């Protein structure tokens, strides 16, 4: 079930990359779930609620949550991948985004699979994974080959 | 896995009738779904997406959606039990909210255990369930008995 994570600081581009990716993985008939780490029957204390009307489920539930069963539901929902804009902290793949040299110290992470720098005069040859600029499509291409 | 059903056209009192009943299964600790028959990731192409903070997941999920497959969903996420609004067409037990003597006509369905009628002067007795003024506590006790 692959996983390719987006981690960067507020600001960085991510939201961008990431649409980039979703459009690309549509047209594809890619198969690809998206999860970014951030009334009144929920109000009157229900902790599941939704609608759901013309093929389209709108679902609120508090648990209990954390990053395995959140991937153990897009597993039973049939995706066939996963797009998760956060959560450094877990040990998937990750595509990370510098708007600064100084940025990848405090995202301290694993399983880092590229680099993109959003400025190009500090981006150093930094060992053991491949380095874009933010507008290259190569970047989109290498996390869909990895998405499948 | 019990379920009751809330069955009524527009304007019945069902949201009002479902919120009692959430309110008073709170305070019993009862572990109760809900379900109502009815951008930017969404709109780059993604089928499947959520966000999830402190504990609480937004989810919006596009399929191939039916009543026996929500309710699935409901067993997957450990709920005890399920209210739903609406889905007149299903066989699950359901209180049925009239606002008029000559809604149930229209209001056609099986395993109906009790009606609300919202005006007295028209309550005909009706053969073979209970029948309640819309405001009776015991309607909203004779729907949690059913969910346990």
């Amino acid at each position: 079930f692959p996983i390719v994570q987006v981690v960067g600081f507020q600001n960085s581009g991510k939201t961008t990359f990431i649409e980039r990716i979703l459009e690309k993985a549509s047209e594809q008939g890619l198969n690809l779930g998206c999860l970014k780490h951030h009334d009144r029957y929920q109000a009157a204390g229900a902790d599941v609620t939704a609608v759901e009307g013309a093929g389209v489920l709108q679902l609120t539930a508090r648990r209990l949550w954390d990053l395995t069963r959140l991937i153990e539901l897009y597993q039973f929902l049939e995706t066939d991948c996963l797009l998760i804009e956060g959560f450094k902290k877990a040990p998937y793949p990750k595509v990370v985004i510098l708007s600064e040299k100084e940025d990848l110290e405090a995202l301290k992470t694993v399983n880092t699979i590229a680099i993109i720098y959003r400025k190009k005069e500090h981006m150093t040859e930094h060992q053991g994974l491949p380095i874009f600029h933010a507008d290259d499509p190569v970047a989109v291409d290498l996390v869909l080959s990895q998405l499948k």
